[PDB]
């Protein structure tokens, strides 16, 4: 074939998050039977069906027994197949059962879109599959430069919100890249001049990202069981990229992450200090701030494109009696995010 103008970074990129056995690996991390549940046959409708269950299985525990929930869970396991032999699986009998499997349906949900991208599609062997995949994420992808201002100030960003509590491992920046997915400014209009622009990161397993760079970050289904997620179903961000990173899911066996940085349109937050599984903000409010007893010292916040860079290193915030260590930031409306980069980490595991 013609062999691929892309940038070596960029065609690194395609070749991570489009490969089938990482999407494979992730799923028996969660359990899946891939001889009854493969890659190949998975899809939305058993997702959400599964979701359903979930939301019943929820509302079991909610009301409190080990007997009527017994049905319910097997439920759950009949519409995902679970790798148990033969078994009797655990149980699914209480809230951390619930976030735990919610958790795992949002990924498969990334992962279907990123295999239906594959098997859609046209066969031109003429062509660099790389970019065949690249088109596919209809996401402009560029190589942002180690010596510009705009390298400097997120290398910096990185540097300075490594939280101490998650200091088993450390980060190194590999590249840079400027993302730019398609139709996303033009949804981000109506906030693009709202106060309180952050400049946030979001982690996610690398088996994802092709779902995000494709969908773009999304709301989890009507389905979802809204006590699955600690402030309820939202597109969630950090200021420490640490706490983002660890969303990453890296390890000694795979050390190669991806992280985003977003800009956010938080305008008026609804500040929460414990969990609140809502559906709706409060009248007025444009998203939640889970408090975090540490905060980015906001005197050493700076401007990169007219967005707030929350890069200073970790102070105390001052709030008391927090359920969070550390700053979360959650907005309900998909067009109140608009992506900015991407980054390609080396985690360095001290462990
Ligand atoms: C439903 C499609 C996949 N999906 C999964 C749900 N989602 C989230 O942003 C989300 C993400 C998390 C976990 N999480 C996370 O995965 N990455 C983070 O950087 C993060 C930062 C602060 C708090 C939580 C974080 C928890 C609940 C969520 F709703 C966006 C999203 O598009």
């Amino acid at each position: 074939h013609m062999k691929s103008k892309l940038p070596k970074p960029v065609q690194d990129l395609i070749k991570m998050i489009f490969d089938v056995e990482s999407m494979k690996k992730a799923m028996v991390e969660y359990e899946i039977d891939l001889q009854k549940m493969p890659l190949g046959k998975l899809s939305k409708r058993q997702i959400q069906a599964a979701y359903s269950i979930l939301s019943e299985v929820q509302q079991a525990v909610s009301q409190g027994s080990d007997s009527q929930i017994l049905d319910l869970s097997n439920r759950f396991y009949t519409l995902i197949p679970h790798d148990f032999g033969m078994k009797k699986p655990p149980l699914l009998n209480n809230a951390d059962s619930v976030q735990a499997k919610a958790e795992m349906l949002d990924n498969l949900l990334d992962i279907e879109v990123a295999y239906s991208l594959l098997r859609g599609g046209s066969d031109d062997s003429s062509k660099d599959p790389i970019d065949v995949n690249y088109e596919k994420l209809k996401t402009d992808i560029k190589v942002v430069d180690r010596d510009s201002e705009e390298a400097e100030i997120i290398r910096k960003y990185v540097k300075n919100t490594h939280a101490t509590t998650h200091n088993a491992y450390d980060l190194e920046v590999i590249d840079i890249f400027k993302i730019e997915r398609e139709g996303e400014c033009q949804r981000y209009k109506p906030f693009k001049q709202l106060h309180n622009r952050r400049l946030l990161w979001h982690g996610s397993r690398t088996t994802n990202f092709a779902g995000i760079l494709s969908q773009g970050l999304r709301i989890a289904p009507p389905e979802a069981p809204v006590t699955g997620y600690m402030f309820g179903k939202g597109i969630y961000f950090a200021d420490m990229v640490s706490k983002s990173a660890n969303y990453c899911h890296t390890s000694q066996g795979d050390p190669i992450g991806l992280i985003l940085l977003g800009e956010v349109a938080l305008g008026n937050m609804y500040e929460l200090k414990h969990a609140s599984h809502i559906s709706k903000l409060p009248k007025g409010k444009h998203s939640v701030k889970g408090l975090g007893k540490t905060t980015p010292d906001p005197s050493a916040n700076i401007s990169l494109d007219g967005v707030d860079v929350p890069l200073g290193t970790g102070i105390s915030s001052g709030v008391n009696d927090t359920s969070l260590l550390y700053n979360e930031y959650i907005v309900y409306d998909i067009a109140q995010v608009n992506l900015k980069y991407l980054l390609k980490l080396k985690f360095n595991f001290k462990t």
